[PDB]
């Protein structure tokens, strides 16, 4: 609910991302925030929560969506971003 | 008309995206929610359902988009997904 | 004028998608209803009308789309696509 | 001014597609009615005008440009598309 | 806060990008101006600062982003660029 | 200030494409004009002034920027467009 530590899943098309997505939220208490379109066929989406909750989060959905299409790019967690680091992180995300 | 299940093809291309579209809601009662173009080429079209009707879609849109044009990249389902992956998914499409 | 069938080619580049587009129209009684940028560098046309004009357009723009530039990714018909999959078809192109 | 034959280049890249325009205008009377960002690194410039000048403004525009940076793709001409093909092409190009 | 250097790191993704943010905003006083999404996967973070603060940033951001995802394409830093330079910079950036 | 000579730089990213551009405006007396996202990861930095200007810019420009990142493209200069080709040249950037 109140936790500010960043979880990120960059896969290679969305449906691994929509993995991702399932399996970050099904295993901690993390809110989903993003799900960004970059270019070139990445997508990453991205999760907010409490350190814990984040890091179990991260390494569930880099387990899961690894075999799913053409698969993962990164998996990364940061516990406490930079407050400047909060302008390029997306409030909510748009479907 | 109800079901909650999701059903998800990933296709280099929209030529095997649609025919993908069309097999799926075929071979099952699925609703389509979504085509989107993920950039690199890759485009995802989305179903929503009861769970057998978006096991059946999913299997049939599979078998029918590989031999279209530049393939399948991708076909997966997932049952249930967490209350904050509805935040991502598409409520409708957009043509 | 009244028929719907889905003729559809997808290419490298915009060029041979315009002949494609010039070749499938010239070939039967069809409409050009899209043209859709997908990303990576596909370009998608589509094409509505009977079953027969439908057929013979998209023989007519596959032949001749081959030949130019980047060439043919895909070339196919959908005779009558499901109800739901009109959610997903364009209506009238962007210019 | 009223000539409705259609003259297309695509290119990798934009410095070689406005190579290509400027080639293409200098060569013969030809309106130029769009350049288009197609994805991919993709780009194509587009000409109307009479025959004899979209045929001189094609392959003046064509040897110019596969010169420059990642060159030519496509150099293609359409001395009348069908009127369908109206719907898909450019009017004036936005800058 | 009111210095004018520029600090640039360009990733294969927009994971390394915000790894690179986040370490660039933490290892000096640099404001975060840009995340840009440039097509084709690149990403690209844009801070300012004084000189010596750009300069301790992009080493830091540079360090930390070769490590994530698919990695760090470039890491560069114009300590005064010309007044020109700034109407392509952006302001702040979009979330 | 008046002369409409063109210089332009397409570049693999950002990054050496913000280089080229401060090079090139601290080169001569040339006026950037627009800086163009193309897809694939291309970016086009435009440039106009007197001929000797944009000749002096766009030399300048092309050995700054081949040393940064993923590097240089195109290097071109068109000293006189056909006044058809101002329809796509960018009045000035979007930033």
């Amino acid at each position: 609910v109140t936790g500010i530590a960043l979880g990120m899943i960059e896969t290679r098309g969305l449906v691994p991302a929509i993995e991702a997505a399932d399996a970050m939220t099904k295993a901690a208490e993390v809110r989903l925030v993003g799900r960004q379109f970059v270019g070139g066929g990445y997508v990453t989406v991205l999760v907010r929560g409490e350190t814990g909750a984040v890091n179990a989060a991260v390494r569930a959905g880099a387990d899961a969506c690894e075999r799913v299409g053409d698969g993962l790019v990164a998996a990364h967690i940061i516990a406490r971003v930079h407050s400047e680091v909060e302008n390029i992180l997306p409030k909510a995300p748009q479907a």
